[PDB]
């Protein structure tokens, strides 16, 4: 089942809360569309320039980049809620080292590969 959960449980609401002004900031910056990130979170993946660098934003945005603003796995799965966890560390197993030139390709290629691994938890906001 590769239906995508969208209720009001999951994605969890605080987590959707938190991140709005940070999505209002990457927004502002790159340039995405709204549509394209809804897109990517709930059909099909696509190669949008500004998304990808929109997905960079976020994590560098949300404190979970290393010195060198490298995701930082450890520090990511910690912001998460607890009622989350597991679905997120099954989901990022096979996902631990992104390849990629730049910050905005690493990003995108992190978040393919989590929503290949389970398409129906995975989202973007
Ligand atoms: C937080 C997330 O989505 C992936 C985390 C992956 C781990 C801890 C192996």
């Amino acid at each position: 089942d590769t239906t995508p959960r969208r209720d009001a449980e999951y994605p969890p609401p605080e987590l959707l809360e938190a991140l709005k002004p940070l999505h209002d900031i990457c927004l502002g910056k790159t340039g995405v569309t709204e549509e394209a990130i809804k897109k990517f979170s709930d059909e099909e993946i696509h190669e949008d320039e500004k998304l990808k660098c929109y997905m960079n934003c976020l994590f560098h945005e949300a404190k979970v980049v290393d010195d060198n603003g490298d995701v930082h796995l450890e520090k990511l799965h910690d912001s998460l809620p607890s009622s989350m966890h597991d679905i997120a560390m099954h989901m990022g197993k096979r996902c631990l080292y992104p390849e990629g030139e730049t910050l905005c390709d690493k990003a995108f290629w992190l978040h393919k590969c989590w929503k290949q691994s389970d398409p129906k938890h995975y989202f973007l906001v």
